[PDB]
Formats: C-alpha cells, sequence, structure tokens
C-alpha cells in the first residue's frame, strides 16, 4: 500500500519497499516532521514500514480528531509490539476496555485527591534539599538527572504504593534500536512473540510488583483503586504505566528546566524573586501556593514548548471518514507532530529562544490550545497532567529556595537532543550549584 | 487457554497442548460431534488448536445464536486460513462489509429472478438426458458425480454469466490434511502467508476469471450485479463463491438422493408416479409445477436430513453475553452440530433409515425448525438455497421421467461417508440405468 498518499493527492516523501521512510529518521524523530512540515506544507504522508501515517497541523482538524470524534473514530493509539499481560494497560488498552479503565482511574486524578499527596511529595522536597547540601557543600559539577531521578522516583513511590526510600542514599536495588526496530518494519512478527511470552518489556521483572503488592492487598494511588472491580493482573499492569510515566517525564522535564535557570540567569532571579515574594523566607509550599505563582507556570509551560517530551499524538482511524474536507481511509494512524508546531514561524516568534512572557496572563490569550499540546488533548489525553506539573513545580519551588545554578566547563551550550527518540539530552545536563 | 470449558462448568474432552482436540477427528467431523453428543450432553466444549470451540444443542440457544442475536454477537464465522483478496467474499466478509454484500445480492435469490433461470436450467435437463441416453444404451454402471457434475457446472456457467457448454462432452478446458491441518493448530502463520501472496487457493486460477469477466464487462447472476458499486475485485471475488457452491453442493446431493431411490425402489416408483402424474407423458417441468410435486419435496428433505452437506454451523462470539442462562467468553467460536442434531433419537425415530414420510404435510408440522437446519437459519444463513432446490428437483425431474436406477454390484450398501470432511461418499456412487 505505498501509493495510498500519492493516490489520494497527499505529498511526502517516497517510500521504499518494506523499509518505508524509516531510514529518514537518521536525523531523528523531531528533525524528520520539521523537514517534512518545511516542503510539504499542513498534511503529509509517509510509511512507518508498510504502515501508512498521516501528519495534520490544521488546528481544527487536530481538534476534530483528538476532542470531537475521538470516541467514533480516533478512540486508540496504534499498538506496538508484543505487550505480553500488559494489553490490560489504560495507554495500551483500547475502545470499551479504555473507557473503563480511564473512569476507574478519573478519580485519582482530581482536584481534591491531589491535595492530599501535597504533604508526602513535600517532604521529598527537603530530601531533595539534603542530597542538594551534600553535593553542593562539596563545590562541584552536579548531574542533574541523578538527583532530580531520585527524587521522582521517591515521589512514586510514596505516591503509589507508600513506600518511602531514598533511591539516591540507597543505591542496591532502587527498583527499575534492535530488537523493536525490526519490529516496526515486520509487524507479522508480534504474535510469535506473544505466544512464546517474549514481551518488549524485561518480562522477569513485573513479577516482583506482581508479588510486591501482596502485603498491600492484605492491610496514595494504590490505595484508592482496590477498594472498590479491577483484577490482580490489571492492577499490577496499570502500576507499571504510573511509575514508567511519573519517573522519565519528572525527571527529563526538570532537567529541561534547570538548563533554561542556569543558561537565562535573568529569568532565574525574577523566578526566585517570586518564590521568596509569595513564600517569605523559606516557607514551605502548599496547594494553593503553588496554583498562585504565575511566572513559575510561565517558565514550566515555556520549557514544555521547546521539549514536549511526547514529540508524537497518534490515533489510529477506525473507519472511513472525511474531516474537514478531506478523506481518511481506514486502517491509517493520524499523527500530531506536538514538536514541529512548537517551533513554527507561523504561531511563534523566534521559535528557537526561551521567552517565558509568551505564557504571560496578557500573551497566554492568543495561543492556540491545539497548536501547543504537551499533555494531548481529548478523552484520551494525559491523565496525570495535573498530577505532574504540581510534582514538578513543588520540587521547583524547594530546589530554588536554597540554591541557585550556573553552567559549567561540562554544561553543553548550545544544548543538543538525543539522537534516539527518547527527549533526553544527547550529554547529561551538569551545572554549578552554589548555597545562598 | 485450555481451562476454559473446565472454569466454566462446560464438560468435553481433555486437551492436549498445542494440538487440542484434534486428533479426536480421526474417526471423522461427524463421529467427533456424535459421540460427543452422545457422554456429554446439550453443551459441551473442545479446541480446535488453543481456539475454544463451544457446541449447543438446544433449540432456544441456537435460535438466540442464529436469528436474535445475530447482528450483535454472533454475525461472523472463524477467519479461515490466508484468503488472499478473497476476504470480501460475502461468507469470508465480516460485520457491516457482509451486510452490504448480502443486500446487494439478495435481489439475485428472489421468488422472480428464479423464475427466469427455469427456461434455461431446463435446458441441461434435456442435455442430461442425452448423457445419460448414452451411458445407459451402453448397459453399463455409470459413476453419478460425473454425470451430475457436468450438469451443475453447465448450470452454473450459464446462470453465472451465460456460457453454454457441455462440461462432459468437452473434457479439455472445463475450468475448475496436509498445509491448512498445520493451519488450524498454528493461526500465526496465516498474516504471513497473507504477505507472501499466498492463498489456500490456487492462487494462479481466479485472474483466469479476474480477466474472463472483461467481454461480459462491455457488452444471468452477472448482469443483475454491475448494473448499479461492487468492485471489479469484489466482482470476481464473490463468482468464484458462487461457483464453489452450486457445484460441489449440487453434485454431491443428488448422488445422495440416487443413491437413496435405488436402495428404495417403493420411494422411486411412488415419486416417478407424481412426476408423471404432474407432468403428464413427459411434459417439460415449470416454476409453479416443480413448486407443486410435495412428494419430491419430502424426498430431497429426508436426503438432507441424512446428509447435511455443510454438517456444521459455526458463529464467533463478538463480546461477553449470557444466553438462555448461561455466559459465553468473547472469541470463543460457538458451533451448532446439524449432522449430530439430526440424526438423534430425541427428535428422529430410527434416525439410521431413510423414511420420506417424516416430512410428510401432516408430520412436517412436528419438527423443530432449528434442530433440521440444512441451509442455517437467520441474516447469515444460505442464500441460494430456493436456488438450490429449483436446480436440483429440475434434474431429478428430468432424470427420472426417462431411466430408473437399480443397484450394482459395485455399489456400497451400506454407504460409506469419506473419511475427510467433504461430506462425499468414501467411493463413488455407481448404479445401474434402464430406459423406460
Ligand atoms: C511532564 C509530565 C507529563 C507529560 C508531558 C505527559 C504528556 C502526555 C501526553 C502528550 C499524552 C498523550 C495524550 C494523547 O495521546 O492525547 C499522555 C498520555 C498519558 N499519560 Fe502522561 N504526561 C506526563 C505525566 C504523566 C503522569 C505523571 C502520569 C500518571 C501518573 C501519566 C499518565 C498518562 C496516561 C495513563 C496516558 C494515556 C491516557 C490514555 O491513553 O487515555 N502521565 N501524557
Ligand atoms: C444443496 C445446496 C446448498 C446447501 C445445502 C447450502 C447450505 C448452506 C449452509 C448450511 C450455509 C451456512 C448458513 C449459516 O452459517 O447460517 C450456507 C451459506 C451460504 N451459501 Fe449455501 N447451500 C447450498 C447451495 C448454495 C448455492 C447454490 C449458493 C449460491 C449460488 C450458496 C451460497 C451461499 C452463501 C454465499 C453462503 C454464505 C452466506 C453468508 O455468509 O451470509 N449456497 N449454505
Amino acid at each position: 500500500s505505498h501509493g495510498l498518499f500519492k493516490k489520494l493527492g497527499i505529498p511526502g516523501p517516497t517510500p521504499l519497499p518494506f523499509l518505508g521512510n524509516i531510514l529518514s529518521y537518521h536525523k531523528g524523530f523531531c528533525m524528520f516532521d520539521m523537514e517534512c512540515h518545511k516542503k510539504y506544507g499542513k498534511v503529509w504522508g509517509f510509511y512507518d514500514g508498510q504502515q501508512p501515517v498521516l501528519a495534520i497541523t490544521d488546528p481544527d482538524m487536530i481538534k476534530t480528531v483528538l476532542v470531537k470524534e475521538c470516541y467514533s473514530v480516533f478512540t486508540n493509539r496504534r499498538p506496538f509490539g508484543p505487550v505480553g499481560f500488559m494489553k490490560s494497560a489504560i495507554s495500551i488498552a483500547e475502545d470499551e476496555e479504555w473507557k473503563r479503565l480511564r473512569s476507574l482511574l478519573s478519580p485519582t486524578f482530581t482536584s481534591g485527591k491531589l491535595k492530599e499527596m501535597v504533604p508526602i511529595i513535600a517532604q521529598y522536597g527537603d530530601v531533595l534539599v539534603r542530597n542538594l547540601r551534600r553535593e553542593a557543600e562539596t563545590g562541584k559539577p552536579v548531574t542533574l538527572k541523578d538527583v532530580f531521578g531520585a527524587y521522582s522516583m521517591d515521589v512514586i513511590t510514596s505516591t503509589s504504593f507508600g513506600v518511602n526510600i531514598d533511591s539516591l542514599n540507597n543505591p542496591q536495588d532502587p527498583f527499575v534500536d534492535p530488537f523493536f526496530l525490526s519490529i516496526t518494519v515486520f509487524p507479522f512478527l508480534i504474535p510469535i512473540l506473544e505466544v512464546l511470552n517474549i514481551c518488549v518489556f524485561p518480562r522477569e521483572v513485573t513479577n516482583f510488583l506482581r508479588k510486591s503488592v501482596k502485603r498491600m492487598k492484605e492491610s496514595d494511588f494504590l490505595q484508592l483503586m482496590i477498594d472498590s472491580a479491577l483484577s490482580d493482573l490489571e492492577l499490577v499492569a496499570q502500576s507499571i504505566i504510573f511509575i514508567f510515566a511519573g519517573y522519565e517525564t519528572t525527571s527529563s522535564v526538570l532537567s529541561f528546566i534547570m538548563y533554561e535557570l542556569a543558561t537565562h540567569p535573568d529569568v532565574q532571579q525574577k523566578l526566585q524573586e517570586e518564590i521568596d515574594a509569595v513564600l517569605p523566607n523559606k516557607a514551605p509550599p502548599t496547594y494553593d501556593t503553588v496554583l498562585q505563582m504565575e511566572y513559575l507556570d510561565m517558565v514550566v509551560n515555556e520549557t514544555l514548548r521547546l521539549f514536549p517530551i511526547a514529540m508524537r499524538l497518534e490515533r489510529v482511524c477506525k473507519k472511513d471518514v472525511e474531516i474537514n474536507g478531506m478523506f481518511i481511509p481506514k486502517g491509517v494512524v493520524v499523527m500530531i507532530p506536538s514538536y514541529a508546531l512548537h517551533r513554527d514561524p507561523k504561531y511563534w516568534t523566534e521559535p528557537e529562544k526561551f521567552l517565558p512572557e509568551r505564557f504571560s496572563k496578557k500573551n497566554k490569550d492568543n495561543i492556540d490550545p491545539y497548536i501547543y499540546t504537551p499533555f494531548g488533548s481529548g478523552p484520551r489525553n494525559c491523565i496525570g497532567m495535573r498530577f505532574a506539573l504540581m510534582n514538578m513545580k513543588l520540587a521547583l519551588i524547594r530546589v530554588l529556595q536554597n540554591f541557585s545554578f550556573k553552567p559549567c566547563k561540562e554544561t553543553q551550550i548550545p544544548l543538543k537532543l538525543s539522537l534516539g527518540g527518547l527527549l533526553q539530552p544527547e550529554k547529561p545536563v551538569v551545572l554549578k550549584v552554589e548555597s545562598r
């Protein structure tokens, strides 16, 4: 079906047999979407192997796909690799099976349940200072992904189950393209690996959590789920997605934020002045305190514009439909390039620069909510959106109250992204930390 | 999932790993269903490899599966082998795709369109006498599947497209378990054969018909289809099912009928007296003439009771449902053993005997329409039901008007069925033919 986009009148790169357009991923995932958006315009198509993928940039077509016709056509994402038992994961699940998981897990991410976890995750904000006060008084560059990754991992274990550890102080068992590139080009190898108990995840784990959730089902995220019903294998499958999310997401974004604050001291100083103004004399941050700091929100929102760790938003077309005046055949994965839309002169002035004033209450009104979608949109959006921003800002407040950040001789200026498809820096961010 | 029927409280034979219960098919398809119906009762389950199959015998549960909840749950049959392009076949098609094919092909099998083909198929009733008058005046046993197979094949070509041939007189190009046993046990090999252009059918054919239907689409079943729209590959796919049906079905049933008439001369004499009474002095048969002969219908209906060439009626359970007080999980193929229901003392007296008076207008009322389903039931039933009985009876009238049938020294008495799963005799039926 390599002539589908050419028989529909949709431009795009010429695909190769079997391979399709995956050879154009040598520059990276984001560079491929920006080049295709530059030479093809608002709509183009390419092939991930034999699978056709359609990209859209029009805000009305994106609104129709993600918000309007979500339950009817664009309900699921594309199926990937051997999932093993993980089929029941809310993000892997499809159709009405997901609608039950989305509903049974929606109360866990409410405006009231989030405030319950504020006194818990604020404790690790004090622990992060202790590990910082040790790596700052030692007076030498510090790798941010380790300290932030430890904070995020301890926040996960306490808010998911309630296990209080110090992932940085006890580094003995803190839990935690080849095989799969051939999987995308050869989708007919997925069922064979499923019948052989082979999973993309290291399947020998999971059974740890499958048996770790035993003393808890006899006497946070977990307590607010079993009480009602969810299965035992489902309950472990959902907790694996909650760990994979809150770890790599919170760790990578915080490292991206501290890079911009260290490379723009005018933004870090203005942010530290607002934090000290709302919280005088290193006051503890509360739920209502975080929702008040607007410049802190402007810094978080602008960094997510530059580095949306999702990169892409994918939806599977369930039936032959016609949205906003164009036909889409059944089986085509409709992709929304979030990275390419965030760095486009059509909607952003100086898209390569870091200007937090783009999200000021005066300028936040002239921003299309479907061009800037770091958490997706519609029913299939990020269920842990409000939980993520609260955990990151609570860490940002406690960190900036005691320390400042300056670049180092090893700091990569400018910063280069990873060559893979994790949206992490090429080299781990290292900065100089000084105590106030 | 070899413990599904044991965790639901459903009896059945103990399955083996990978194989399941296919090793119990050494006796045959029909003998396996009759033994399971004898020792397990009204409901049992077995495994065709890793696929669970549930068998039902209750008339209300069969009515619910085939008639009531057909469009909602029991819409499709099980998927079989690499279909290639034949996916679009009305019998292979599934869900709304079939509902369009069933509707676009329904007018071709109406009470009015059938009468148009009566003067056409009555012509080959005269040709069958000529081939009979040759093989009867030669005074020697005649193989019935060859002469009837020639009649059925010429009736197909004339009513489908309009090509008048004599498949018995011109035997030079009259058109027309290993590979697949491993396919049932290993369903994960189907997609690999699809991507290699490999089909269960000899794929090098079809393209003949794909190009044979070229002079007709520029200037019967075919004319009543294109006029409206159906695709070109669909149009050839539907004609292949129409040929496979009207050939093996008409040929095998007619051979089964003439075996019973030759082994029960009291039935053949009574049938010949009714044919000569309705049609005096070898009169030509019409559409209204066939619908009048009731004993001819009693002979055809009783033979279809003994030899229902379908054997099984299969439906795929689309969702978790509960019919008549029992739960059926999603993905289970619900099978209706038509052969076992036809030879059951619960509904039939002397089920091994051939008694045409079971379908008399006095006795036809006390017969459950869901125990006797030679053409299925509901929306997914045989679309060529009324077309089949008209073609067979029109041949039965013209044959019995000129010749009688007696057994031979090679005639297998009693008759043994084939060891495979085609419901044909083990040895081809041969009888002695005499001219009246
Ligand atoms: C900086 C942090 C995060 C970002 C930027 C982010 C972003 C996203 C995005 C873009 C999507 C796809 C939306 C779509 O396809 O329409 C998504 C889905 C999802 N996220 Fe996150 N997320 C973050 C943190 C989290 C956290 C902390 C959790 C859970 C504790 C979480 C759980 C999920 C789930 C379950 C889905 C799939 C929902 C579904 O398929 O219906 N995420 N997220
Ligand atoms: C003695 C002759 C025949 C017998 C006993 C017979 C019997 C059957 C049976 C039992 C079914 C399955 C019903 C079900 O699953 O509910 C079926 C389906 C079907 N038959 Fe026949 N049939 C005969 C002749 C024909 C002819 C002559 C044609 C076409 C010209 C035909 C076309 C079909 C089709 C297309 C289906 C599938 C319908 C669907 O899937 O919706 N059959 N038949």
